[PDB]
């Protein structure tokens, strides 16, 4: 019944939704009933699009960032095949014509009623643009694959959708009342208090008194703070550190106003968190190990019930040589003259602003509520935690609503990470992600993704978990493809740990025989197959290629799994590399960051050729590799091995060796273009986001010339030089041992690379600040920021960094 629903929600989740009814959380209850609605209507929206809106729900034109070509047509009923001639400047509507009239007269005597489907893939072609627009065709014309496409009429793309549906008052000094904590170890405990806003400190701290290591030690110390009751901002949060003195214990904060914005007043429970002293951007709410964790007892005084002034009575209550505490002074007191010349510069002045002082933050709200809306570069910034207001908050969501579902599938990551900023359930940010994910099923696969892998880390499993719920509210049908993906996912985590197992205990190519007898069984045959791929919704896997799934004989002993599709033949012969083990997330960042250098460069004429494959974190340490197929380690290829078509007199030619066997004649030159254009995007790419512990086991070569960089696990230093391996000159000089315009030419490529990563700077920043919040280790502070000062050297001109990157490009010749 709605029993069903309910169970595979929590199966799909990974927790029972009975658990958020057992918190009696009126905050919780309220979020699951209000976003329930919310994303229940939009899924009613939904169900009634235009069969072409449909198309553009579930199956988003992947768009690239004249010459004529071969083309496959056939259509839903039959298995009867047309090759086409069409031009690469061809409307999809043109192919459609022609399709329908070879069609008409074969079966003896329209096109706006159909759009064409990728065969095997849930990838459509339609819309008014050339057909090299589309990824898929632009993936032909450079692996000179012939595209073969369905044509689908509206029709069937219609029974598809049907199939899918279902008070300023106060005077007094702010203060609390520290009655007494309880767990410990091990000397003196001290309890640090903190008023925030932001980490914008509101005031002064106060300490407690010093007390004996006792457990269950009492203090009852009235603690009152330098900041009056009425000038405490809305999202202002009251933070505790618990120490030991002759040594962290525990933080733990909270904030001073409800969900419902009434101040708090009362006895307060603060079960605690283990620490590294004071921990401002630490979630709000407590740790739920009650059994175990160090709980702090405060009371919070009564003041008469009051709420937080609503937003009507708010409002009715040389400068440019900064783009210092007199500078701070000029801003504030020029605040108008911001909003109307420099309307940009709000996230300055909202820094400048007394958030201590309830006036200040009335003008400055008033100014906010007619500020004009700003580029998504700006908002992004307004996102971070140094701008905790929720009015700035809904600001900055509001200037996001324009961002394309483009951008927002290059930004998601960072969007989500966010959300552990947050200090309420119901948000706006929460509210944006939702809307946008059930107008685009390929944001709503990520989003889920995102917030599923997460579930094991205690201080966020409620949020997602919530999150995850209100969004399978909004499409039970896409909860059951998520299903099908995490019962794939659950045996692959079985098949890996009887690898694990059998490789200590017996020879690789004996657990490699029984890592197949136990795929070979029904249930694994069954979970393993006819799936959308967790890496990308639009590749299916269909059939798993049980004899050519194997392991890797190293460390975690990932698994290597290859599929097969007799629908798709080209673009379904694909594998997924299962990890369990290392933390994925690292990984995920750095090719989501190249992918994005790859749409900056790309969208300004330069294509350097990257390989940005899939990777994605699903659980615990645990995550998919996107296999790029036909490709080998430099190692491998270095290795040099007898026999081999690549067997060279000097081990520098074995690459190039490598790639002639793999590009006779002609075809060599192009492969020596791509290795070059593509070692000039990784070696920028490395040296910006400083990438180390580059080797020839963790770059890779495809058959088609193309370099690329794998397992990353560091970057940022965690200080990195420009990397230069005279083997790849070799390659890149055609072999000749001087070819000064083949090198300088790719001297030339790494220039501009740098440079037009050096304009889009700012938006790298923006976006690793925001990404702090996922707490990577390597990724922890403002000198990791810092490290992507040099690497894009954003102090300096023109490019006064002019003449950084020689020095560093022709240190790099080294080797
Ligand atoms: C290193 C390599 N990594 C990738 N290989 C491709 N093709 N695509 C990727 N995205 C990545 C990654 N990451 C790789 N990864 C594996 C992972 C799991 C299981 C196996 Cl059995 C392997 C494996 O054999 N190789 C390998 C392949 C060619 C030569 C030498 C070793």
């Amino acid at each position: 019944v709605k029993k069903l629903i309910n169970s595979q929600i929590s199966l799909l989740i990974g927790k029972g939704l009975h658990e958020f009814d057992s918190l009696r959380d009126p905050e919780v209850n309220d979020f699951r009933t209000k976003m329930r609605q919310f994303c229940e209507e939009a899924a009613a929206h939904r169900q009634q699009l235009g069969w072409v809106e449909w198309l553009q729900y579930s199956f988003p034109l992947q768009l690239e960032p004249n010459r004529a070509l071969l083309v496959n047509v056939k259509f839903e009923g039959s298995e009867e095949s047309f090759t086409f001639q069409v031009s690469t400047k061809d409307m999809p509507l043109a192919l459609m014509a022609c399709a329908l009239r070879k069609k008409a007269t074969v079966f003896r005597q329209q096109p706006e009623e159909y759009a064409l489907q990728v065969n095997g893939r849930h990838e459509y072609l339609y819309g008014n643009y050339p057909l090299c627009h589309f990824q898929y065709i632009c993936s032909c014309l450079h692996s000179g694959l012939t595209p073969h496409l369905t044509m689908v009429h509206s029709s069937s793309i219609l029974a598809m959708r049907d199939e899918q549906s279902n008070l300023w008052s106060l005077e007094q000094p702010f203060s609390i009342e520290l009655i007494e904590g309880r767990k410990v170890n091990a000397m003196k405990l001290v309890v640090q208090a903190g008023l925030f806003h932001g980490n914008e400190m509101l005031c002064k701290t106060v300490s407690s008194s010093e007390v004996n290591v006792c457990s269950e030690p009492v203090w009852k110390q009235r603690l009152e703070f330098d900041i009056s009751v009425c000038d405490l901002p809305r999202m202002a949060r009251l933070c505790f550190a618990l120490y030991a003195v002759v040594c962290p214990i525990a933080w733990a904060n909270l904030m001073l106003f409800d969900y419902k914005d009434q101040l708090k007043t009362g006895e307060r429970c603060l079960y605690m968190w283990p620490s590294v002293l004071l921990n401002p951007a630490g979630t709000v709410r407590g740790n739920p190990n009650t059994e175990s964790a160090a709980a702090l007892v405060i009371y919070l005084p009564e003041v008469a019930p009051v709420y937080f002034p609503a937003l009507e009575k708010i409002l009715e209550l040389l400068r440019e040589i900064l783009e210092y505490e007199h500078e701070k002074d000029l801003v504030w007191k020029m605040r108008h003259e911001v909003q109307e010349h420099f309307p940009e510069a709000l996230a300055r002045l909202l820094l400048v602003t007394k958030w201590n002082k309830h006036e200040d933050v009335a003008q400055m709200l008033y100014l906010l509520c007619s500020w004009p809306e700003l580029p998504v570069l700006s908002a992004l910034e307004l996102l971070d935690f140094s701008f905790p207001d929720c009015y700035v908050g809904s600001f900055a969501i509001k200037s996001l609503r324009k961002l394309t579902d483009d951008e927002l599938f290059q930004y998601l990551l960072q969007l989500v990470q966010v959300l552990k900023y947050e200090s309420y359930l119901d948000c706006e940010l929460t509210k944006f992600l939702l809307g946008r994910a059930l107008a685009n099923r390929k944001i709503g696969h990520f989003l889920f993704w995102h917030l599923r892998s997460e579930m094991h880390v205690p201080s966020v499993a409620l949020r997602f978990g919530l999150i995850m719920e209100a969004y399978c509210r909004g499409s039970t049908h896409h909860m059951k493809v998520l299903m099908k993906q995490g019962e794939a996912l659950s045996k692959l985590k079985a098949l890996n740990d009887f690898v694990k197992v059998s490789s200590q205990k017996t020879t690789k190519p004996q657990t490699k025989e029984m890592m197949h007898m136990c795929m070979r069984q029904e249930t694994y045959m069954e979970a393993l197959s006819h799936l959308q791929s967790p890496l990308d919704p639009s590749t299916l896997l269909e059939e798993v290629c049980v004899e050519q799934c194997t392991f890797m004989d190293s460390k975690m002993k990932p698994l290597w799994i290859m599929y097969s599709s007799e629908e798709a033949g080209s673009a379904g012969n694909v594998g997924i590399i299962f990890k369990n083990g290392d933390d994925l997330r690292q990984d995920m960042l750095t090719l989501q960051m190249i992918q994005l250098m790859d749409v900056l460069w790309k969208q300004e004429g330069l294509d350097l050729r990257m390989t940005p494959y899939g990777c994605l974190p699903t659980g615990d340490r645990t995550g998919l590799i996107e296999v790029v197929l036909h490709s080998d380690t430099i190692a491998n290829i270095q290795l040099n091995k007898s026999n081999m078509a690549a067997t060279a007199a000097f081990n520098k030619d074995a690459l190039l060796n490598w790639l002639k066997s793999k590009n006779p004649g002609e075809a060599l030159d192009r492969a020596i273009e791509e290795f070059t254009l593509s070692c000039a995007g990784y070696c920028v790419a490395t040296y910006v986001l400083g990438i180390g512990d580059r080797h020839s086991d963790n770059i890779m070569i495809r058959e088609s010339g193309q370099l690329f960089h794998i397992d990353f696990g560091h970057f940022l230093g965690n200080r990195v030089p420009f990397i230069l391996t005279y083997d790849f000159v070799h390659v890149i000089q055609q072999g000749k041992t001087n070819n000064s315009e083949k090198f300088e030419r790719f001297r030339g490529y790494c220039e501009r690379a740098y440079t037009i990563l050096r304009r889009h700077g700012l938006l790298f920043l923006h976006l690793f600040a925001l990404m702090r919040a996922a707490g990577l280790p390597e990724l922890s502070c403002s000198k990791d920021i810092q490290y992507l000062k040099d690497s894009l050297a954003l102090g300096k001109t023109e490019e006064e960094a002019l003449k950084h990157f020689r020095v560093k490009f022709n240190e790099a010749l080294r080797e």
